[PDB]
């Protein structure tokens, strides 16, 4: 039920960043990004997510201009939301 402009698996940057719309199907544990234990990381608590863009579970991400990610997803660029 992904929106027409959702980040897809064929997206070059999505591939490079290991993005997945479902964090439970991601390599967050292996990346071990700092800020929060790996298993707690997803788009919803990432500094780059844009809550003012998109609707419902599909919001914006500063790193994917013009597209939408899933709040329950994850990518290697995950950064703790401090703002
Ligand atoms: S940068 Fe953050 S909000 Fe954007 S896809 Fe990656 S984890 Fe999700």
């Amino acid at each position: 039920a992904a929106p027409a402009n959702a980040v897809t698996a064929d997206d070059p940057t999505a591939i490079a960043l290991k993005y997945n719309q479902d964090a439970t199907k991601s390599e967050r544990v292996a990346a071990a990004r700092p800020g929060l234990p790996p298993e707690e990381q997803h788009c919803a608590n990432c500094q780059f997510m844009q809550a003012n863009v998109g609707e419902g579970d599909w919001k914006g991400c500063q790193l994917f201009p013009g597209k939408l990610i899933n709040v329950n997803g994850w990518c290697a660029s995950w950064t703790l939301k401090a703002g």
